């Protein structure tokens, strides 16, 4: 009964589009759709803080972290609300993205609306990294492509 | 106190950035940037329903409209939400976007996050224009650029 959507773009072309469900305000996410254009592995895959591309992606700020809270996975209770951890790219760069979340929302103080959607470099570790970095941004790099997360049909 | 943005971007040369800024609740919103790439003369500025770009700026459907009203132009009572009129482009092709608001909000259900920004081949007629469409679209024709309205630092 919500639908959210993002097209995420970036060089490569690092390109693609990232469909939200939510069923109920109360209930879980769920977030499909395909990107292309990767190296193949595991890609973080975040909602940042700010809907800015005035400059690109890098205006989207820090992981949103409405909670204030460590990075992690998106399995950890110890997460930021942004972390959806990482998307994996075959050899022939797709990733095919299939996610159910219950900690981002569609509605709420958790709400991602308006926010920016980030495909990263490399791989997230889901804060089990071991250097302080881990903590905040999961070690994943640079942002590939993103795209401001927008109110569906 | 909430400060939103949108970078409008399309298939063709017109660009441009444009701020938000509601310092209370529920009061007036500054609008401010600068438009390139357009034609001399008036192009209809509107915020539609969908902050959907999937397709381009046609997936962004009808002019945001929550209160089910007729097309008019800002200054009008009987408007669409998104009726934001006219943004006018010099001989140099740059529009000098400053509109301060009081019926869009970054806020409840006027709130225009999660949008599309969009500016017109054409001008908007702010619905005085004697045809059917003049009441739904403005006859502002086609979408020159558009932006999915972010949040902002
Ligand atoms: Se997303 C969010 C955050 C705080 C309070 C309300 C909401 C919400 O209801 N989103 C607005 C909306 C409106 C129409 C369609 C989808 C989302
Ligand atoms: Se205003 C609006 C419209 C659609 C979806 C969500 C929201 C919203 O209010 N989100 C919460 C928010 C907005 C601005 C700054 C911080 C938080
Ligand atoms: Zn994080
Ligand atoms: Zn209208």
């Amino acid at each position: 009964a919500t639908k959210v959507v993002c097209v995420l773009k970036g060089d490569g072309p690092v390109q693609g589009i990232i469909n939200f469900e939510q069923k109920e305000s109360n209930g879980p996410v769920k977030v499909w759709g395909s990107i292309k254009g990767l190296t193949e592995g595991l890609h973080g895959f975040h909602v940042h803080e700010f809907g800015d591309n005035t400059a690109g992606c890098t205006s989207a700020g820090p992981h949103f972290n409405p909670l204030s809270r460590k990075h992690g996975g998106p399995k950890d209770e110890e997460r930021h609300v942004g972390d959806l951890g990482n998307v994996t790219a075959d050899k022939d760069g797709v990733a095919d993205v299939s996610i159910e979340d219950s900690v981002i929302s569609l509605s709420g103080d958790h709400c991602i609306i308006g926010r920016t959607l980030v495909v990263h470099e490399k791989a997230d570790d889901l804060g089990k990294g071991g250097n302080e970095e881990s903590t905040k941004t999961g070690n994943a790099g640079s942002r590939l492509a993103c795209g401001v997360i927008g109110i569906a049909q």
